């Protein structure tokens, strides 16, 4: 009941024209979107990595081919749910998730609660155990220039 | 007694002429200082965000910046104290904080213990539950060119 | 048995021709290697810092100076083992480590189990409490251009 473990995750994707902008499962109106083989949901990927890492199950690349042509455009919420299923199968219950999105644009405040609800649904958690934070990079670097979006995540689990 | 939660925080600010350099509440001699509407204490901001995240209370931007009369002109220590108040209000106790400052200059080593003492006082924690680390970015990127200073933080809390 | 603490770590080193590439104690064939005073093992440095952080013992630069004769010529595994000894003597047992390497190249997945094996040995941990993840920076910034490699780490300990 006290075999706790922590995990941490990081991800970044380029912002490009002609792609949907999907963050935290939310399709956000914007002239650009994130580039990747999947739907490129940088927030869900970072959380997925934190969960695999807390369970010592490797990482998102190990579990989900980023090159399989059948999976082009994959829904990263389906990947997050399969991650959670494998973490559970390994014997772990999720206690909480925290995360940060770093972007110059668009404004993410109107979308954060929806992201939180998506993640909570996918992890079978109440809202009070999931947190999504959003901020800019204060004009510095490629994030300041709006060339990509970063996400960070932390997860606490317990082996039952 | 076992409802633990983790949070993670990140912040960065530009280094600019004509501002005092204040990190972890410590005024450090230096020809530049951090830019922000606040006093731009990047370390206290990262710790603040980690604490809000561990309590699933959102983030520093949702708590502090509507030109709220109580917080205009507030320094980052007052805001850290208020964050800790709101964490307690939600029924959480803080168990520990860890953090890293990334800066090419100036030398922060002589100031680390004063930062730790300031954070401990603001969070009503013993010293042995607060840690601050500092390193350079090996001359890489905007941190490496001395254009900004980054802070990272992790916090463990428990819902009593 | 319930005095849990969390720590976090970060490191980066430049990647240029002329030095071997050593990560997690593994020598990896590559046309470039990491620059630093010791062996520049960016992954072990980040994990070392997360462990000192969780124990609130400061950081790797305060424990292992480049000037101290005791550690002249010590490689990063020797430093990691001494870190673990100090964490133990401060009264903490390590519960788990998670980490991420960010590099555009080479492919690190073939070397992950070797890194995990080295880390678990140095920390006297079962293999299923040590995790290493690896991903690219999607061609963004100095990491995306192959000009350096970053590592992030998270550690959970408990005071015994
Ligand atoms: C296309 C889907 C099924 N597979 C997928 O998305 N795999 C990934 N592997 N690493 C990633 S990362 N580095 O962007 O978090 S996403
Ligand atoms: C001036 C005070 C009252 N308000 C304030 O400091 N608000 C912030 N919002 N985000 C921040 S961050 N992203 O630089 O940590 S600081
Ligand atoms: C040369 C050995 C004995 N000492 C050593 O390597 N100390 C460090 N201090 N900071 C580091 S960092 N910033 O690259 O993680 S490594
Ligand atoms: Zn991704
Ligand atoms: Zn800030
Ligand atoms: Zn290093």
């Amino acid at each position: 009941s006290m075999d706790f473990r922590i995990g941490q995750g990081y991800d970044v994707h380029q912002l490009v024209p002609g792609r949907p902008l999907i963050i935290g499962g939310v399709t956000i109106p914007y002239e650009r979107g994130l580039l990747g083989h999947s739907d490129a949901d940088v927030l869900l990927h970072a959380i997925t990595d934190a969960l695999f890492g807390a369970a010592a199950l490797g990482d998102i690349g190990r579990h989900f081919s980023d090159t399989d042509p059948r999976f082009k455009g994959a829904d990263s919420r389906a990947l997050l749910r399969e991650c959670a299923s494998r973490v559970a199968q390994a014997g772990f219950a999720i206690r909480n998730v925290d995360s940060t999105i770093i972007a110059q644009a668009p404004k993410l405040a109107p979308h954060i609660d929806a992201m939180r609800a998506n993640i909570a649904a996918d992890l079978d958690l109440p809202l009070d155990r999931v947190n999504v934070k959003a901020k800019t990079n204060e004009k510095l670097g490629y994030l300041g220039r709006g060339e990509g979006i970063e996400a960070q995540a932390a997860a606490l689990v317990v082996r039952e």
